DNA sequence: TTGACCCTAACGTTGCGTGATTGTTT
DNA sequence: AAAACAATCACGCAACGTTAGGGTCA
């Protein structure tokens, strides 16, 4: 029924420290707590975690992920594209950086 | 032939705040200090600042840049390559992420 | 009692931006 | 006697990693 850090960390691949941090940030708040304070996660919490984890792969930030999960109305298409555009530019920057390196490695190679 | 922050900053493009930081980090230390504490950079300090800015463009971090300027024995060739390689892998990760977005935009 | 497991601090990391407050004078 | 310019704090940002010390018991 419920899961505690060790298990959630194992099922999802993230660290316990991560679960805490996501808890402190209000990104992912456990569904329950034991009298002793132990965090107890529900299957729903696990879906939520998978989604925040997926948006993480696309390069979004915890705040963006948060605002998108807490506010579903927020159009996702435009976000997925803009994020793409942002990514593409980051890629373009690195290219210019690599050129600068090559354009520099031409001297006693 | 000495310059104070306003100038050096204006001549190099970086901010005065940057110059201070680079000073605290021991990356770029002013050639001279004024009695009142104003720092004065020499033409040499300016060359050093340019070198710094180059490596900064290639993507190196202050520590790496520092360690390279303070020890000119460090083979620069391999450094420029390894850095190139690192930049490439980053490019690749960027690609996979873009693919994943596209692979999701099918709707 | 004892592992195995959980918690809360709180500093470390990268590179300055942005005030706030205050001294100096190229 | 003011306008510019310089200085030293020190908090803020992204996302956890990593001890350090100390309860709990699925």
């Amino acid at each position: 029924m419920k899961y505690q850090v060790k298990q959630v960390a194992e099922i999802s691949g993230v660290s316990i420290r991560t679960l805490h941090h996501y808890d402190n940030i209000e990104l992912l708040n456990p569904s329950a707590l034991t009298d002793a304070g132990y965090r107890l996660y529900s299957d729903a919490d696990l879906e939520r975690l998978q989604q925040i984890l997926f948006f993480k792969e696309i390069g979004f930030r915890l705040d963006e992920i948060k605002e998108m999960l807490d506010h579903p109305n927020f159009d996702r298409k435009a976000a997925l594209q803009s994020q793409k555009e942002i990514l593409m530019k980051k890629k373009q920057r690195m290219d210019e950086m690599i050129q600068t390196i090559d354009r520099t490695l031409l001297s006693v190679d």
